[PDB]
């Protein structure tokens, strides 16, 4: 389903201690590991003045909203480039048929 | 789609360059990172004999074959416990539309 109007004071919570540790909020507010979010509802992903994304910003693109950024924060770190390789994953289909083709034999 | 019989020869090194720094395949073989794959395809997932693994092996399990496989290494550090709230994931769906409801304004 999609996003409903919920607690801001919930959110604002847990803004505080799941996000705040890569990101500040406020107009002017400095980068961090994560870029400054002020504005970042309206605009495109991967702009934030002053910070260099990684290659996602050039493989992805939305415009942010409530739906799409519920979307994403299921699970951000699948769009960080090296998530996936990192425990094995072979991001073309025929990488993982030849890889599973030999470890059905190796493994019998 | 689905799997389709490859190449096994560059399978073998795939799974030489991709795989071995975390499992090894013989029977009898070690343990590592990850565990001994020997006998993987036909056994349910989280049950090597010898390892003990995350929690993921109570909330997810599949009877392991070529097209269930295929899926799980498109991205096999989605099944890791914590590699989701790393970069801010939430799990719940009350909890994303309260983060949310609060970043609209705090970031306009
Ligand atoms: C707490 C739930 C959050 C929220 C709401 C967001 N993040 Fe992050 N984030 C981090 C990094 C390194 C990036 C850039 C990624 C890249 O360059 O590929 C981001 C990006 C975002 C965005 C997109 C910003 C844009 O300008 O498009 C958004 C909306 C976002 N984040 C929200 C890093 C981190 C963390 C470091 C461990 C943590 C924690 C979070 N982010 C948590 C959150
Ligand atoms: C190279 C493409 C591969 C392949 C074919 C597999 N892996 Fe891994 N793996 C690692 C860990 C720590 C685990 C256990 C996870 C947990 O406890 O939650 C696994 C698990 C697997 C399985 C499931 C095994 C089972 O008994 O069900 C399979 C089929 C599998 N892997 C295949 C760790 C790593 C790595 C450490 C960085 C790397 C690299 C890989 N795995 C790569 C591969
Ligand atoms: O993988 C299967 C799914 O693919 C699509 O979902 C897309 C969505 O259509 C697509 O809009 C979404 O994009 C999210 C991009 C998030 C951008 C993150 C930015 C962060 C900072 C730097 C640049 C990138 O990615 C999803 C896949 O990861 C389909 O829409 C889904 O129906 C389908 O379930
Ligand atoms: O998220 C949306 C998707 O959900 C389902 O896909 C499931 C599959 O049905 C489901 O079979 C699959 O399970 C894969 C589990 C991999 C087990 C990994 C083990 C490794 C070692 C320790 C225990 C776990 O997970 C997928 C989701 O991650 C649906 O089937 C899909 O159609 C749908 O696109
Ligand atoms: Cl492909
Ligand atoms: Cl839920």
């Amino acid at each position: 389903t999609e996003f409903k109007a919920g607690s801001a004071k919930k959110g604002a919570t847990l803004f505080k201690t799941r996000c705040l540790q890569c990101h500040t909020v406020e107009k002017g507010g400095p980068h961090k590991v994560g870029p400054n979010l002020h504005g970042i509802f309206g605009r495109h992903s991967g702009q934030a003045e002053g910070y260099s994304y990684t290659d996602a910003n050039i493989k992805k693109n939305v415009l942010w909203d409530e739906n799409n950024m519920s979307e994403y924060l299921t699970n951000p770190a699948k769009y960080i480039p090296g998530t996936k390789m990192a425990f094995g994953g072979l991001k073309k289909e025929k990488d993982r048929n030849d890889l599973i083709t030999y470890l059905k034999k190796a493994s019998e």
